[PDB]
């Protein structure tokens, strides 16, 4: 066992949809008197609309180191996970003092849901009017191997002021590849969805070709993507690495389009445990961290036993003074063609419904990516449940403060 073990809870993994401030807020700051300045990669994109979506697709591959790669070498910490309690909460913001045009960016993470896990989370800059919210939910199993696949369900929405985009992650992830690491590998479709019609498909390797190594492919729109000669642009190369992109064929103009190497300037700014409230994840999690760190299994179910007898109490404390702990900042609604009586129901103009129906993409709770028509989506009587974020209910949020 090398590096320094470093528990963390899922609930923070969260704050990797954003870990690059400049990158997650970039689109906000093209217009159509600007794009062709804010296009290093191509200073003759045909439309703002592409810019736009060039930086969308960079700001995604971005987000994917931090998430799947738990050995960090320039730390020489490993990342240990811990399965979040219900009721979890991890807030935190980027101050991006150092540049006053950013603003303040907020992060909310809560864990919706114990059995089976769920995280919800929701990123939000008001200056720029930029807002991203979105769950994650995961099921591992082994294969006719050490295989062992993890499922990813859900999906994220991205909000760039007026203009909308529809993110789903990769529907697959490999664990127990390398020996002694905990190595992981993705495989199959995310998708990038914009309202303006222009569709990213992101293909993984999986265990095959280059390691962890990714084919970004951008169509005008989601009947293009049938075909991939029409691609605008395509992307290759490592997504814990660096990539290339080449405009059109012309292989002769291949520019450097990502390098995942570049370590952020600015931090996630977090409140100390002594200012944070019981539910909050670091200050929940505290003593089992480091009971597991000490390695000892029995000070960690000791640890484990007083957590839970701790947050028993603290839910019985949070009723008490009416506060909906298990769905504080969001709630599940229901996208079934028929939805049971009480459930929470969409509007009219759901984003998530226009875009998803743009990409054909199947709106029930089937595996990320889920195209409608597949095995998975015609599966008999499929919920389609899914986690909104309300920024009202954070709003009026009396006991968590950043």
């Amino acid at each position: 066992p090398p590096f320094i073990l470093s528990p963390i809870s899922l609930t923070e993994f969260s704050q990797y949809w954003a870990e690059h401030p400049e990158l997650f807020l970039e689109p906000s700051f093209i217009n159509d008197d600007n794009y062709k300045e804010h296009c290093l990669i191509d200073p003759e994109v045909e439309s703002p609309e592409l810019a736009r979506m060039l930086a969308v697709t960079k700001w995604f591959i971005s987000t994917l180191k931090s998430q799947y790669c738990s050995r960090n070498e320039s730390l020489g910490s490993e990342k240990k996970p811990l399965n979040p309690f219900l009721g979890e909460l991890f807030v935190g913001k980027w101050e991006n003092k150092e540049h006053p045009e950013f603003g303040e960016t907020v992060l909310l993470s809560e864990q919706v849901s114990h059995h089976p896990p769920v995280t919800a989370f929701s990123i939000f800059n008001d200056k720029n009017k930029v807002k991203l919210q979105g769950y994650n939910q995961i099921k591992a199993s082994f294969t006719k191997s050490l295989m062992l696949t993890v499922k990813q369900f859900g999906h994220t929405m991205l909000d760039i002021k007026d203009e909308s985009y529809l993110v789903t992650p990769p529907p697959l992830h490999i664990e127990g590849i390398l020996v002694a690491s905990p190595f992981v590998e993705l495989e199959g479709k995310s998708y990038i969805q914009s309202s303006t019609g222009l569709l990213c498909v992101i293909e993984f390797s999986g265990v095959d070709g280059k390691k962890n190594s990714f084919k970004a492919r951008i169509y005008k729109d989601s009947k293009d993507s049938k075909d991939k000669e029409k691609a605008l642009y395509t992307i290759s190369g490592q997504w814990s690495g660096s990539s290339k992109i080449i405009k059109a064929n012309k292989k002769e103009e291949s520019r450097l389009f990502y390098d995942a190497a570049r370590i952020p300037a600015e931090h996630l700014n977090v409140k100390p445990l002594e200012e944070q409230h019981p539910l909050e994840s670091r200050k929940a999690w505290y003593d089992v961290a480091g009971a597991i760190k000490l390695g000892d299994f029995n000070l960690i179910a000791k640890t484990k036993t007083e957590l839970e007898e701790t947050q028993r109490e603290l839910r019985k404390e949070e009723e008490a003074k009416g506060i909906s702990w298990q769905r504080r900042w969001f709630k599940d609604f229901d996208y079934s063609v028929t939805p049971e009586e009480g459930a929470l129901v969409p509007e009219k103009d759901d984003t998530f419904l226009k875009l998803a129906s743009a990409l054909n993409l199947s709106t029930k709770n089937a595996p990320s990516g889920t195209l409608v028509g597949d095995k998975e989506d015609r599966k008999e009587d499929l919920s389609s449940i899914h986690w909104r974020f309300q920024r009202e209910l954070w709003d009026e949020e009396k006991e968590i403060v950043l």
